[PDB]
DNA sequence: GACCACGGCGCC
DNA sequence: AAACGGCGCCGTGGTC
């Protein structure tokens, strides 16, 4: 290419160097451009970046989110990424699209520009007649980079004080618990070691092992195992005690307040968008898409998630969403009546499982019960249901039955998307969304499968991310109007932080968006709160 | 210092 | 551990 002098004109492809992954902790390294046979290099690319209109290029939003948090509005445009992630989600890293589409991705600004270039070229040409796949590229994907560049240059509050006095508390409680431990082994160990806690269990003391590890075939010290020996001996409750609290505090209470960002007083994750097989978002550097929420300590930490002074947080978390999504996909009568009736299938099986009426359901039973209905629908056996309900052989099979008679067209949808899986190599959302699934004639059984429930699984929770992610577009410039923030999304659930004295227009408007962004063949349900902590919120 | 595989486990 | 699926990060243990 012609090394021309920086300015670009308008439309040309960005490249770019950051000094690490992170783009709101990165040092911008070197920015250039490319467009009809030229390439321009900026001498200084903090300046450059004044420049451009738009991030047009790989990886666009993370550029995007480095202009604003220099204060730009460089909004994200063409990602030949996200070209490559809807012709097949495989394609989840620039190195491997790069080699697949006609380059090689390098450590260059320059070349990352040309190359950007050329496979937005070749991708684009791949795309041709591939019309829905189209559809979710401009109506989907490409406007929610913009979104996802938004929320993660906001970042969340965090209670840093706080998780600083907790981590205080848990280290004490963890030193109850472990010197406890060594005093039922006889000895001490070092506990966070499972390859040492094995010995001691198995070997030393003399508990039966119930499982072994897929790769290396160890005796499993899983929660699962340990669970089932949990008054085999004192000590298994001791131990479990203390998983609990140093997973908590090693991955939460001391990481978290580390990475509050100097300039924004704000905690900042990264929403990938081209990470999952199925479609969904992940998030990472840190995850806040696994806060903790379950127990008490869990509970107490995601208290620590705040809104700003004078703001309020707003949490909508979509209502049984993967069983309405069937609902719509299978067009099952019965199922579809069970929404429209305002049925709730988690509350149903909790009630069910624990033997209480369903006001005496609590947050803990509610979880235990999406793991019977999730765990039924994508394939778990009879063998692993009997031991989860804790009932006989039977009793688990005839709850399957139950189950799948009651709704008897969905194995009919399972059984055609396994036939389309086998002669086209791929399944599908609602909207087109692709995953390959190449095993679905696999000779071996287990590996077979796999592949079936892997690929029956994809187009409903496909679907699911697919309504959340057209939800975010639609939602994101009605909140600027009212000044509200997106803050995260949590697969099934947005937080948003609004001015207190809009907070519940926001909360009102916000439901509505997420409840009618595609009409289905039944209702879709939010569930709203406000508060000032994330857990507050969804109480 | 980095990288990785693994078991394990937090959330959806 | 188990014929639920989708993730990312922890500490350990091993390597370069
Ligand atoms: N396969 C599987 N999918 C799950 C599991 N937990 C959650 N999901 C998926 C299916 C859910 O519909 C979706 C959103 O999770 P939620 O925790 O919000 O559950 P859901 O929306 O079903 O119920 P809710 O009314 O919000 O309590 O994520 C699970 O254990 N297995
Ligand atoms: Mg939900
Ligand atoms: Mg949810």
């Amino acid at each position: 290419l012609e090394e021309a002098p920086w300015p670009p004109p308008e439309g040309a492809f960005v490249g770019f160097v950051l000094s690490r992954k992170e783009p709101m902790w990165a040092d911008l390294l070197a920015l250039a451009a490319a467009r009809g046979g030229r390439v321009h290099r900026a001498p200084e690319p903090y300046k450059a970046l004044r420049d451009l209109k738009e991030a047009r290029g790989l990886l666009a939003k993370d550029l995007s989110v480095l202009a604003l948090r220099e204060g730009l509005g460089l909004p994200p445009g063409d990602d030949p990424m996200l070209l490559a992630y809807l012709l097949d989600p495989s394609n989840t890293t620039p190195e491997g699209v790069a080699r697949r589409y006609g380059g090689e991705w390098t450590e260059e600004a320059g070349e990352r520009a040309a190359l950007s270039e050329r496979l937005f070229a070749n991708l684009w040409g791949r795309l041709e007649g591939e019309e829905r796949l189209l559809w979710l590229y401009r109506e989907v994907e490409r406007p929610l980079s913009a979104v996802l560049a938004h929320m993660e240059a906001t970042g969340v509050r965090l209670d840093v004080a706080y998780l600083r006095a907790l981590s205080l508390e848990v280290a004490e409680e963890i030193a109850r618990l472990e010197a406890e431990v060594f005093r039922l082994a006889g000895h001490p160990f070092n506990l966070n070691s499972r390859d040492q806690l094995e010995r001691v269990l198995f070997d030393e003391l003399g508990l039966p092992a119930i499982g072994k590890t897929e790769k290396t075939g160890k005796r499993s010290t899983s929660a699962a195992v340990l669970e089932a020996l949990r008054e085999a001996h004192p000590i298994v409750e001791k131990i479990l005690q203390y998983r609990e609290l140093t997973k908590l505090k090693s991955t939460y209470i001391d990481p978290l307040p580390d990475l509050i960002h100097p300039r924004t007083g704000r905690l900042h994750t990264r929403f990938n968008q081209t990470a999952t097989a199925t479609g969904r978002l992940s998030s990472s550097d840190p995850n806040l898409q696994n806060i903790p929420v379950r127990t008490p300590l869990g509970q107490r930490i995601r208290r620590a998630f705040i809104a700003e002074e004078g703001w309020l947080l707003v949490a909508l978390d979509y209502s049984q969403i993967e069983l309405r999504v069937l609902a719509h996909l299978s067009g099952d009568e019965n199922l579809i009546r069970v929404f429209q009736e305002g049925r709730d299938i988690h509350t149903e099986t909790a009630s069910w499982m624990f033997g209480v009426p369903r006001e005496a359901v609590d947050p803990l039973m509610r979880r235990a019960a999406k793991t019977i209905n999730f765990g039924v629908l994508y394939g778990m056996s009879a063998h692993r249901l009997s031991q989860e309900l804790a009932i006989p052989y039977e009793e688990a099979q005839a709850f399957i039955e139950r189950y799948f008679q009651s709704f008897p067209k969905v194995r009919a949808w399972i059984e055609k998307t396994l036939e389309e899986g086998r002669r086209r190599g791929y399944v599908e959302t609602l909207f087109g969304r692709r995953r390959y699934v190449p095993d679905l004639e696999a000779r071996v059984k287990s590996v077979r499968e796999a592949a079936e429930r892997m690929a029956f699984n994809m187009p409903v929770q496909g679907t699911a991310a697919d309504l959340m992610k057209l939800a975010m577009v639609k939602l994101f410039p009605r909140l600027e109007e009212m000044g509200a923030r997106m803050l995260l999304q949590v697969h099934d659930e947005l937080v948003l932080e609004a001015p207190k004295e809009r907070a519940e227009a926001v909360a009102r408007l916000a439901k509505e968006v997420m409840e009618g962004v595609y009409p289905l063949a039944v209702p879709l349900e939010v569930e709203v709160g406000i508060g000032e902590d994330w857990l507050s919120a969804k109480e």
